[PDB]
């Protein structure tokens, strides 16, 4: 034994002191975790990162193969997000190649890496920050645009916006890993194997981590609630114009096949209350547009023609008139035809549409787990530095000399980190990259690779 007890390991180092406790650092090997579960943490994101790697690089390969027809937004957003989250899997991965774990995480005396960039040490911590941070901000940036995104393509039935998400999303997160830098906030752990922004220091978490995340979900849930407020608001006045159109169908079959004046009055009038319905309905083409609007004033006159014809012929078969109220159904049609059916039309949602919706409200899910977790170790970060700090003055305080009849040391920390917290937010981190990769889970793409292998063979 010697000058320093476990957790903390002698070094000649000042800046690795620990405290009060000269010629004393903190050993690499994490002391809030125990080895088995070092094993375990690295088992797991072995398992993870390697998953996210091949299933992001199977739908970054399934776009570039079909690049031509690939590259349009908003779906080629999903590309991006999937190539933030294959570069974040090699910041991830990098502590599985034979010592470098050792080497990203531990500082050149043996101590845990803390508050990098530290000077005369390697850059093996800043450059596994860097990948990891920027590769995890980038993508929940680029999760804002699928939000914002999906709610602005509604307005069709994004020319130059393209550049302001690529500006946006390349540039911020690129600002946040600078500034991290410039205050040295980055420390190294020998469980999760990477280097990172607040672990000792939770305020920098909170203002690097869970801010950004923060105002991510206010932001992209706005657009979210924004976007399928939208969309069943498309979807109803589009079924009701449907079965509006169904109803007058069904009436003219009525007057086709009709021998009294009674029979073409009652489909008549059954057709007049279809044609006063569907008015109030607002069209798809201006569903964001004034009542008032000039689209909407044009809606409603189709239907005050349709009235005034559906009218014309009622006024004829009221009277007597049966011959004369059936031929002006068939001009109906033509009327239906040339002021409806435009609008029945413009109101047909796409599939990418449908799932770009489906995707978004997935990440969102994900991104607010990782907010959670990200917000418990930030919450109880003070607590576990406390009880690490006891334990440790509680370990260095050895008996010195010939042995006095002294009770066994004592010793434990108290409140530690969870392990299963961790592994929540690291899912649903990884999780977000799977999860987004399977939008190239379409009976399409095998075509795609059906074709591409054709070609090559
Ligand atoms: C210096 C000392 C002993 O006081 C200390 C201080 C803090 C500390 N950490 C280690 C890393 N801890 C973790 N934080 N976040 C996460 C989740 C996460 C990390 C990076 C990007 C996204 C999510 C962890 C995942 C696995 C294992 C540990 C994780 C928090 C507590 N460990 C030791
Ligand atoms: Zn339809």
């Amino acid at each position: 034994s010697g000058q320093c007890e476990v957790p903390l390991v002698r070094t000649d180092n000042p800046k690795s002191w620990y405290e009060d406790v000269e010629g004393c650092g903190i050993q690499c090997q994490n002391p809030l975790f125990t080895e088995a579960e070092h094993q375990d943490m690295h088992s797991y994101i072995a398992a993870f990162g390697a998953v996210t790697g091949l299933c992001t690089l199977f739908t970054l390969a399934t776009f570039v193969a079909d690049w031509r027809n690939s590259n349009r937004y908003p779906a080629v957003i999903l590309f991006y997000v999937n190539a933030c989250f294959f570069v974040g899997s090699i910041g991830w991965l990098a502590q599985f190649m034979d010592g470098a774990r050792r080497e990203i995480v531990c500082r050149a005396d043996g101590t845990m890496r803390l508050g990098e960039p530290t000077s005369n040490e390697t850059l093996s911590c800043v450059i596994i920050f860097v990948i990891v941070y920027y590769a995890l901000m980038a993508g929940v940036v680029w999760f804002v645009v699928l939000t914002y995104a999906w709610h602005t393509s509604f307005k069709a039935l994004l020319s130059g916006k393209t550049s302001y998400f690529h500006l946006l999303t390349w540039s911020l997160p690129f600002v946040l890993t600078v500034a991290i830098l410039a205050v040295a906030q980055v420390d190294g752990d020998s469980v999760s194997g990477i280097c990172f922004v607040g672990y000792k220091n939770y305020r920098y978490r909170a203002g690097f981590v869970l801010a950004p995340i923060g105002l991510v979900l206010i932001v992209g849930g706005y657009f979210l609630i924004r976007g399928v407020m939208t969309l069943f608001s498309i979807k109803s006045n589009h079924a009701d114009l449907e079965d509006n159109w169904e109803t007058l169908n069904d009436n003219l079959k009525v007057i086709e096949k009709a021998d009294n004046a009674a029979q073409v009055k009652d489909a008549l009038t059954k057709m007049r209350a279809a044609a006063l319905d569907a008015q109030k309905a607002t069209p798809p083409k201006l569903e964001d547009k004034s009542p008032d609007s000039p689209e909407m004033k044009d809606f409603r006159h189709g239907f005050d023609i349709l009235v005034g014809q559906i009218d014309d012929a009622l006024k004829l078969a009221n009277e007597g008139k049966v011959k004369e109220a059936q031929a002006a159904a068939e001009q109906l049609k033509t009327t239906r035809n040339a002021y409806i059916q435009k609008y029945l039309a413009a109101s047909k949602i796409n599939e990418t549409m449908l799932r770009l919706g489906i995707f978004g409200f997935l990440a969102f899910g994900f991104v607010l787990i990782t907010f959670s977790c990200h917000f418990y170790d930030f919450f109880n970060q003070a607590e576990w530095e406390r009880s690490f700090r006891d334990y440790v003055l509680c370990q260095a305080n050895v008996t010195i000399g010939l042995p006095t009849k002294q009770p066994i040391p004592d010793c434990e920390i108290k409140n530690r980190p969870s392990l299963l917290v961790e592994k929540i937010n690291l899912f649903a981190m990884f999780g977000t990259g799977i999860a987004m990769s399977t939008w190239v889970w379409t009976k399409a793409t095998l075509l795609i690779w059906r074709r591409t292998w054709c070609r090559l063979t």
